[PDB]
């Protein structure tokens, strides 16, 4: 590929940072291409061209801006399978996954914030028959999104929609591991008809490109996806430079729930899909997973069984339904997670090495991977490994398993299985998570608002509630009465 | 002198095991009014404690049950308004005539229209088809932690307690150790109005150390701050390096009061005083950049002479006093400090500006009302938030050139416009950079009326409905009915 | 008792129509007292003093009204025991009803509503940058309420409490057959700080002072409570007079579906719950239960067993928890209704007689009945009864029991019994019923929205949605540009 | 001529079985436009059955699938506006003027908001213990109908079923026996975008059988009619007589524009003239009592005057044709009488009172545009709706008494007021007997903006997001997942 220029003011322009930076090929170790890193001047001209046109944006009139995006959506169903294809090069994730979820889901949120714009409203309060307040939900203004690697395109949808929506422009910062996808987006966008400067696209490295935008004095508010450790760096600097609003979503160890009175195949689907969905790359994995101990030998047969049905191979074959890890220097530090599941203990039901043979050699790959005869102080047990590693873990009763499943820093989702009316619901509200699954995993409808509880986040995606979030209150005092001065 | 003040923890007043402690002091006479005792970091885990089994409590009861429960609270608070406020008088120098009718009557009212909201928190159902569907909970954060200013202590303990209890919470609440006072008379109504041990804990202390203590605890899941732009930022961060904590940030302003060129000037005269006068100017809405019309200055000025020449220092127990001391002598040398920058920079003394002299003055740190007139856009001044009595005066041409200039500043907390035209006060109202927005008023904080800042003025919002649900987290819940498919 | 009076403008005053009637005990067949009913201009005397009453109701500010009805709360609390003695008189329901439910949850739902008038919000709508609309939700002005004679004083409550709180005036109707307490519920309002006439209260007959309110061109809505037939006709009259929003709570015949897998000691507690409460005389009683053929002949024995248990005896006595019907034509209609049942093949399982006997001869006593082997062609299958007559039909499947339960114009209630989390929520959502309840029955919170669907009801009480209702939207649009004229 | 219409049954044309037939009337020449079937009892029935199975497909889907199939009516609507418009034209009398920049435009707007709200229809859900919770349900009323009304046709017919079928129902449309062509092809293009057959049916007929039979039918849902104000309380009762049907109305008013002393008498009269002589005067929402004060009303008179001189009346497909003949030559009887009565109780004719003569308007149903002053309470003119081209001016002295007297009447659709005052414009607003209320304008209709009548100008709301809604019911939940009670 030729060398990726930033996006600003709707046009690739040349970065004057002087610095670049190269995307590799999980699957072939192939570099796919250099990439300009935006500067401290790059970052400033992005800003007061977002301001620029956020003013034009703001100013249309809500159906207006309803119908831009409404475009952007139907582009991106049409480009659904070029942007797969681009998106599995860049994150070794298969075909089969990015060709149906990543984009499919992006457009969808995309597609439900287009239609609330109109129905955003402030409110009216009466005081007394002389005065009353009205609120206006105004625009934030120029936000900045910072997005990670493992669902690109998803994320840099997830996070633009709600805040353009809302009258917002934003600068999106893709991760440096996986940058393509953002700048098509940026054009397609344009392509829409959405204003110049309302969506600017900013490659870099955190510790710069990032930083920038978490410093800069006139944006109003940073929206992270990322790891925990991470996001509380971010967080700090954008609180130290201009106290910004922000939005945090970051990792989890989250607990599935298997209830006495589950069935064993349901259950194993579910921890199956809740771990090695885009080869265990997903905040809300379920990975660790919670097993009566009556039922533990028969369960760990199911996993086994299902783990051999998974088919490596050629991300752009059809019946390829796991990949590589996205990058090479990601595969070390799953495999350190690995290692020191074995140094502590725990009994490795299967895979636990790197895959080898033709095809595989020049990948990123690990095994997929299980654990089993696992306790809650182990370091796979404690830590986010964002890597197929499931661990298994014996309990006897119900309530040492919902103690067990919330004695834990993260927050992120949750899970039980269980036929039982009672049973579901009980378990459910107790657990300290924001997103739960009750008999299932891993869905995520663009009206059901998803983030952290503790250290997996602050604030929210999607849903009603983060088309609201992406804006600010201010109250107005009409006062018709006379006003006293007591001097 | 009052007794020695304690840590109020678990539904009762106890020792600190820090072994430090710290004396409270009226302002208006230098004596000591209390000793209080400093909470460590050992009080703080003990508190932390406290609260979690408290919350289960509260939280496990009926809606009612907690409706109930804090609207008794506010029926003491009623009954003793008049107390508490020459405690909060004693404590930090405002005249009972404002701590009378304002300090306790706007807190309690924000506590009373929380405690009617209660039943009211819901969650959603979200159909997906036949087979699934989604709800959400709105459940408590847990513990959360309020840090509260010197100049409106009770009522800011009430504006962030009565949302937090509210939502299902248990709070600790640590005062300025300016005004430690009030925060623990209010652990003990709460109590005596039935609220569980734990779900209300006070710990006094320094900022430098039991503040931080709050910020970095890891189970703690929110800070909710009240104070200077800079602090705020300190907070901010180590809420946020420590264990990712929710924060809601109320900071200062320099909030602009404009002035149209058609309006009546005596009304915007005493709009200009009530927006810069009121708690001897220890207030973060202030309007302390006026913007008036340069056909209207010299008008304007006579009229603002008249008014400051009306106020009246004194008594703080009297009735006809409506002007104060500063809280302490280092904030007295601050505002000293940036009026003699004004006198520098060149802009013209109308009023005011020495420390007040005489029988009844030498013991408090009393700053005479002070105005600036022919003021320019790069004066400190006017950039930088005084909080103190000290009004400054700018002309202005034409309406877009007084809007840009208005929003020309990091801060945002509010704004206001004196107009009696319909077309005008609207429009110019929806282009400013402010939380809060008075039209021909200033100052009035309904309970319904969420307030907060834009820019460096704050993070969040306080009061009104949205309050009440940013004291909990959504729980999003998904029903599958539907056979669960697994691609593997 | 002294002869009973009309309540206008906070004081008692007589009717100006010449007409009294009588209130009997059912119990005793005694005259409990002797009252006045609103003629023509009594309801006009009453409308101008609601009027008046509302403009000095409407002008406090929300905390004010709150207030007052909070201070109605305490004083109806205080007073529980004493209201309930004369609504157990009046009524003939067991004091054991009556002080632990029919001021309670009237008073639970006066207190609810007290509590959010301060959150009743307009909303704000940008238009563009020189135009807004905003909207005020005003009260309706002078509304009425038509209670029934079942709960007569939680019915009052409940109509009352949302007008109160929404800025109206009421004018109660309390039903003919029991007229008592409404008359002391206006003396409490007064009590606790009510303007004159923001509450009056005009006891008659329906089919002259009922008639009079749905007639008068200054009321603004009717609320009844009554009888599917009654409803008809207030609904009509509303609207060839002066075209009145309407609320209607009218009866139904609720199924109650009993699961495969449900626990059968549950179901039958929840089916007597269900059936034989206030003596049958509850709109939302489960009239029709379904339970499967395999369990019918067990479910069948466990309704005897319980049946066997329900105490008839003195209305004052701690254990008596079973009383006589609200009077004696009403249970002349009632026994129509069973002896219809036998003659049409039921078979009767227990009762189906009044009660006789010392302290039994003087009172409208039915026995507590049970009708099995039910079809749904039976009159007593297919129409209310308001009494306490439980009818038993078995299913063999699912889909069958579902298509039954909605094959019916009535559609107030509906509830199953089972511990499956698929069935419960599965058959719930198909149930064409506005209230529904799994695993219990009767239950029916302040903040849960109640009311029928088809033939049951138009509107809802309780619930946010009920406060809202009682107010009416004005939109006003602020054009601050030139307004263009094409003449 | 057209071809004979037929109605519109499950996604097809098909004959009616009534053996019964009516024509619509060109009202600019007197020409039979089409003879349209009208349909019989039988024929209500198979249009119920019809609709009851399309809205089990409907509901069965995603909210975004109704979403888009929705938002490709609007695309059809946008693409086909001035063909719609000309046929809207040649059925109404209105000028091309009018229908091709507001009837489709404003319709398709409404239909385009609600088909993007799918989505956020939402239940609640309410904890009551730890043990037991309440969720909701918006579940579709099933079968409703819409009976439309002749002066704003397709916009009336896509305001009733956008809401209905967002909110997953199905509607039976029965357009004004005046009006029925336009609805026919929204029909076939509801069908071309993708709606499920039954969804959206059309029924033209008369009142007295067609509508009255939707009004009985004991499956239909619930009843929105649109019309006139006694017509509008026998649809109500028989929709109550039948089957306690949910029931919304949108009737006449007499609606007022109030003009206060410090308003501009040129936009003042521009108001006027929008207010009045826009669609020939057939608009519910017509401020036809202008109140204006003593002092000016001469001079008002006179710009009044002028601007009527400047109303155009002519070919309806000329561009700058602004005034069109009635919809009817009956409808044109019942104005005259109108017109007659003012004239008999001594209101002063300014302009008009006539019939339109010579050629070109002798084979139309033309008024011409009239003016009366000098009008009192208690005249025939300003009691009653004409829903014609007559505008009613009456003096005012003080704002009291003109609030009086705007609130005096049994109407309550609409009202307005004229001034640059900030506090008059609210204060006179707030204390209007109207649901919608114009603040220096007339006339707009935003999709956002609920609007409906007061008193007996309506029953219900049409438009934003309580219209949405409105076409739901609410089914309330409990789980009890603690052990059940019986006192037994
Ligand atoms: N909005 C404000 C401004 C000031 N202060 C008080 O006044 C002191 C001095 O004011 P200032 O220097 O403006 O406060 P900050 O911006 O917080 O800076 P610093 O940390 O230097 O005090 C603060 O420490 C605080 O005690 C306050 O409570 N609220
Ligand atoms: N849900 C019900 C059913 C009945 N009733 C009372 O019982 C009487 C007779 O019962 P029913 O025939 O069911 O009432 P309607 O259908 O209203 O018929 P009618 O016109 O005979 O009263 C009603 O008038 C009313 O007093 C009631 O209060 N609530
Ligand atoms: N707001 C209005 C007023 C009138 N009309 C039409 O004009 C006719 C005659 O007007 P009017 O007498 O005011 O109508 P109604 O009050 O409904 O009375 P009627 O039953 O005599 O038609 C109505 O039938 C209706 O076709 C209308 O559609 N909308």
């Amino acid at each position: 590929m030729a060398e990726q220029q930033l996006y600003i003011h709707g046009k690739f322009v040349a970065a004057t940072s002087g610095k670049t930076f190269e995307t590799i090929n999980p699957a072939t170790g192939e570099v796919l291409a250099t990439v300009q890193a935006a500067g401290r001047e790059d970052v400033d001209r992005a800003v007061k061209s977002a301001q620029q046109g956020q003013k034009v944006w703001a100013a249309m009139s809500a159906m207006a801006r309803s119908r831009i995006l409404r475009k952007a959506v139907d582009i991106l169903r049409e480009r659904n399978d070029e942007l797969a294809r681009l998106e599995t090069l860049d994150t070794g994730k298969p075909l089969s996954e990015t060709a149906a979820v990543d984009i499919v889901t992006g457009a969808d949120v995309l597609e439900y914030y287009a239609g609330l714009i109109p129905a955003l409203e402030g409110s009216q309060i009466p005081l007394r028959d002389s005065s009353f307040v009205y609120t206006r939900r105004e625009p934030l203004g120029v936000v900045a999104g910072i997005g990670a690697w493992n669902y690109p395109i998803q994320i840099a949808l997830w996070k633009s929609a709600p805040a353009l929506a809302a009258g917002n422009a934003m600068i999106f910062k893709p991760s440096e591991v996986t940058p393509l996808t953002a700048l098509k987006l940026a054009e397609i966008y344009r392509e829409a008809g959405l204003p110049d400067g309302v969506f600017n696209v900013l490659p870099g490295i955190g510790a710069e490109t990032g930083q920038y935008l978490t410093e800069h004095p006139d944006i109003a508010k940073i929206s992270f996806t990322g790891g925990v450790a991470s996001g509380k760096k971010v967080m700090a600097n954008s609180a130290a430079s201009s106290l910004k609003e922000v939005t945090m979503e970051l990792g989890g160890k989250s607990p599935l729930i298997i209830a006495e009175d589950a069935n064993l195949d349901l259950a194993a689907d579910i921890a199956m899909m809740a771990n090695f969905y885009s080869s265990g790359q997903v905040c809300t994995n379920g990975t660790r997973v919670f097993v009566p101990a009556k039922f533990k030998a028969e369960f760990e047969h199911k996993i086994l069984e299902r783990v051999g049905r998974i088919r490596a191979g050629d991300l752009f074959a059809d019946d390829t339904n796991f990949g590589p890890l996205v990058s090479f220097p990601h595969r070390q530090n799953v495999l350190r997670y690995i290692e020191s599941g074995k140094s502590e203990g725990a009994r490795l039901l299967c895979g636990g090495d790197v895959l080898k043979g033709e095809g595989f050699d020049n990948g990123a790959w690990v095994a997929p991977t299980v654990f089993t005869d696992c306790t809650d102080d182990m370091t796979i047990v404690r830590e986010e490994i964002f890597g197929p590693v499931m661990s298994i873990l014996s309990y006897d009763d119900e309530a040492e398993v919902i103690r067990r499943a919330n004695a834990t820093e993260y927050g992120l989702a949750a899970g039980v299985v269980t036929p039982d009316l009672n049973r579901a619901h009980r378990i459910i509200h107790q657990l300290e998570a924001g997103i739960c699954w009750i008999n299932s995993w891993g869905e995520s409808p663009a009206e059901m608002p998803v983030g952290g509880y503790k250290h997996s986040g602050i604030g929210r995606e999607n849903g009603v509630m983060t088309l609201q979030s992406y804006t600010q209150v201010k109250s107005i005092q009409v006062e018709m009465g006379p006003f006293q001065s007591i001097f």
